[PDB]
């Protein structure tokens, strides 16, 4: 029938490649002003709306600021009043304002750094409108109180963040990062994001992008989040214990690369999962096991994409789940005594699944439903849906699940062919 699909090459993805990725050649200008008078910090704040600021501060509001050329952690704490960027043990510093790297700015934390401390008390947080490279090292969202990782507790409390705009490009590895982010827009952890629709029409900035390479993300709120981004790469990381979801690429981002991840213990809901036009991208060879919801989830006419041999495994729902998300394939994936369904699609149509393993879920192996989804929470307007689904099935297995191999309710076409299904 079909050939094997045609992966991306991973091998240039690499610590070393990374490093020769920014010009360092030309410095590099360090100013301490005031937060209200860029427009990269009055994107997600922004006037009466820095009180909250002024608190954590106690004073006008005010930023490290980068840019011009380039600066290391190790510049910035040479000129930096130690009040606000202070190394309180040879390699470890504790950041006491939010940095914000500029347009021009290019901003590197490598292996000469230990650990990079953003205290949670003084609300400090990371943002760049410019290039950005973190190493071989620790950035982690601290609580100077408990005097240890700023760790979870409430939706609402504020926690440090990393967050990148439009024009920016930002590569991490090797880099550990805990306890980032929370309940607010573009806070969520460390998030990759176009401006908001406004501001995007009038710096006409192109789409943000980069890569997250070998580095391990625990307790974040999201541990990935993006919005509008292209070509971005997730390869070889642990996602572990975080809160709301693993890896949340999200809203018209596309040709994502979300490769050889380990994503597992995630409290709330989701592994991974691609929401609101995540088209065009390639969820391959990953482990996604034991989150509270579901493996790896396609979400809201997210489409075009490719899940191939990821392993989904012991997640507390379905292994992979398809919501409205049409015109996808699934190849080779083996997907393990999930609590719920192996494979579930609702409301989603030409889907491939070719050689498909689904062993010993709660429920069934494969199943595909419709459901009328009008007059509940769903902006039928931002999110459309059509309660029609259809799967070409060919190849793999489906074996002792709990319910049965498969089960379609009023598909508009199922057509299998040569599946093994053993008794």
């Amino acid at each position: 029938e079909m050939a094997k699909p045609v992966l991306p090459d991973l091998s240039g993805y690499t610590t070393e490649a990374a490093l020769k990725k920014i010009a360092r050649n030309k410095p590099g200008k360090i100013t301490v002003a005031r937060m209200m008078e860029e427009t990269g910090l009055k994107e997600f704040i922004g006037d009466n709306k820095m009180a909250e600021w002024v608190v954590r501060q106690k004073g006008i509001p005010q930023a490290i600021m980068i840019s011009d050329g380039y600066v290391n952690l190790q510049d910035l704490v040479k000129k930096v009043p130690k009040q606000f960027l202070s190394e309180v043990s040879p390699g470890v510093y504790v950041a006491r304002l939010p940095i914000l790297v500029k347009e021009t700015g290019i901003f590197e934390i490598d292996s000469k750094t230990k650990e990079l401390r953003l205290s949670q008390e003084k609300g400090s947080f990371i943002v760049s409108e410019g290039k950005m490279l973190i190493t071989n090292t620790s950035v982690n969202a601290w609580s100077e109180t408990r005097n240890g990782l700023a760790a979870y507790r409430t939706p609402d409390e504020f926690r440090p963040f990393v967050l990148t705009w439009g024009g920016s490009q930002t590569w991490i590895a090797k880099t550990k990062m805990a306890s980032m982010g929370y309940n607010q827009s573009k806070s969520y952890g460390v998030s990759i994001s176009q401006y908001n629709p406004n501001m995007a029409k009038v710096l006409k900035r192109g789409e943000p992008t980069g890569w997250i390479i070998d580095s391990e993300f625990a307790d974040m709120w999201y541990g990935f989040y993006c919005y509008e981004t292209r070509d971005f790469v997730v390869k070889g990381n642990t996602y572990r214990d975080n809160i709301v979801y693993g890896i949340d690429p999200h809203d018209r981002s596309h040709g994502l690369i979300i490769a050889e991840n380990d994503v597992y213990g995630t409290k709330k809901k989701h592994g991974i999962i691609i929401s609101r036009e995540v088209d065009n991208s390639f969820i391959f060879r990953n482990k996604s096991h034991n989150n509270k919801l579901s493996g790896v989830v396609l979400d809201r006419n997210s489409v075009g994409n490719i899940v191939a041999y990821n392993e989904i495994y012991q997640n507390h729902t379905d292994g992979i789940t398809l919501y409205e998300s049409g015109n996808n394939l699934l190849w080779g994936n083996r997907v393990i005594a999930n609590r719920r369904h192996g494979i579930r699609v609702r409301n989603s149509v030409n889907i491939k699944l070719y050689e498909n393993v689904a062993m010993a879920n709660g429920l069934m192996g494969v199943y595909g439903h419709i459901k009328d989804l009008n007059d509940t929470d769903r902006d039928i307007e931002l999110d459309p849906f059509d309660a029609q689904v259809s799967l070409i099935m060919v190849g793999g297995e489906l074996s002792s699940n709990g319910s049965g191999p498969l089960s379609i309710d009023s598909p508009l076409s199922v057509e299998l062919y040569r599946v093994s299904m053993l008794m």
